[PDB]
């Protein structure tokens, strides 16, 4: 049967994404969030392509779509930055970008020393799962569906549908090569606790930039605007609890 499913995951998979950053200036609190923050721009651009190019996404309303794409954003990059991180330096440091990669030292300048602890960990449950590529990229992919409007998007149906969609693509992916469905139930365990991880951590990443983006002016940390315009007009909805993730685990 089919690898089409999978042949499009790895074809519409983003390329690396520089962040802009010097190495050779001081880690000042100003400089690293800044350039995360240049980093979130460039990422976001390709992140609405690669979303728009998933199978079947485009028969999601067309006023869905956006939304979609900007609660799950920042979850999309906590999982895919902590799967750079693994591939590329096993994961001893967050690996942002090429040119922006976080040390200690560099975790603490943050501001943000605990998240990025978390975040490691989270990156190194790749190895400790031994997750697949594609389990990635199905995992991946899920993300996008994985955060609502309490009262509905929409058309919360066509949503519905292609979330059952992703989660059974998710489901063979994992009985491929598998055997008994105790073995594959126990994976299923395994990556469904797994998705649910990036939630919290993702939360916290909204209100601590949020709050930076308030801060802003008096800490000399800039945002370009299309991250200021989702950090005050989507992010406060999650804040608020009007967007909420869809965990599978209680
Ligand atoms: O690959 C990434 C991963 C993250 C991860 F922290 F969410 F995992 C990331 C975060 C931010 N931001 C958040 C913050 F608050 F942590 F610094 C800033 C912003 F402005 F985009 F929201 C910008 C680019 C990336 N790029």
């Amino acid at each position: 049967c089919q690898p089409i499913f999978l042949n499009v995951l790895e074809a519409i998979e983003p390329g690396v994404v520089c962040a802009g950053h010097d190495n050779n200036q001081p880690d000042s609190f100003a400089a690293l969030l800044s350039s995360l923050n240049e980093l979130g721009e460039r990422q976001l651009v390709h992140v609405v392509k690669w979303a728009k190019a998933l199978p079947g996404f485009r028969n999601l309303h067309v006023d869905d779509q956006m939304a979609v794409i900007q609660y799950s954003w920042m979850g999309l990059m906590v999982f895919a930055m902590g799967w750079r991180s693994f591939t590329n330096v096993n994961s001893r440091m967050l690996y942002f970008a090429p040119d922006l990669v976080f040390n200690e030292y560099r975790m603490h300048k943050s501001r943000m020393y605990s998240q990025c602890v978390r975040m490691r960990h989270l990156s190194q449950e790749f190895g400790w799962l031994q997750i697949t590529p594609q389990e990635f990229l199905c995992m991946k992919a899920l993300l996008l569906f994985s955060i609502i409007p309490v009262d509905g998007l929409k058309n919360q149906k066509f949503f519905d549908e292609l979330r059952m969609n992703y989660i059974k693509e998710l489901d063979r992916i994992i009985a491929c090569k598998r055997k008994n469905p105790t073995s594959c139930s126990r994976r299923f365990y395994q990556l469904t606790k797994l998705l649910d991880s990036v939630q919290p951590i993702a939360r916290e990443l909204h209100q601590f930039t949020f709050d930076l983006l308030i801060k802003s002016h008096m800490v000399s940390v800039d945002f370009p605007e299309m991250m200021a315009e989702i950090i005050s007009v989507q992010v406060p909805k999650i804040l608020s609890g009007k967007v909420k993730p869809i965990y599978f685990h209680t």
